[PDB]
């Protein structure tokens, strides 16, 4: 099946959909990627209520400093923590 | 949409499809991810024709050579080379 294969493609699509959109199409901004998170992962990865948590979460990202992210960076962050809340339900049954 | 958060679901399910057909469904193993690659990511990440490629992916993950993974450690190393694959072929336009 390509439902493994999908999750790639469609990451990229919305990946494309609002980074193209800020005219920056070659790099990621702050700002883009709240919108990625808040758009289809707002229940899980809290962040539009916590606008502070997007600050810290491209901390780690542009820990550089440079206000942009290379989107590799974002998705191994957003990948462990998203994907450890699952288990955590899981954990206590 | 969903159409980001389908790509977290899609991906648990194919790992729950595989890894607990083995009965170790509490944790990953060898074999396990082996099926996942190959079964929709053949074409991308090279794997089934090139076993020794398997031993060497899961050697980052099973750094404390268990010759199990924790899934949590192959989402960040797969995550990572496939997304560099796509902007491979962009580059070079
Ligand atoms: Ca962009
Ligand atoms: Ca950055
Ligand atoms: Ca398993
Ligand atoms: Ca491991």
């Amino acid at each position: 099946g390509s439902e493994l294969e999908t999750a790639m493609e469609t990451l990229i699509n919305v990946f494309h959909a609002h980074s193209g959109k800020e005219g920056d199409k070659y790099k990621l901004s702050k700002k883009e990627l709240k919108d990625l998170l808040q758009t289809e992962l707002s229940s899980f990865l809290d962040v539009q209520k916590d606008a502070d948590a997007v600050d810290k979460i491209m901390k780690e990202l542009d820990e550089n400093g440079d206000g942009e992210v290379d989107f590799q960076e974002f998705v191994v962050l957003v990948a462990a923590l998203t994907v450890a809340c699952n288990n955590f339900f899981w954990e206590n049954s």
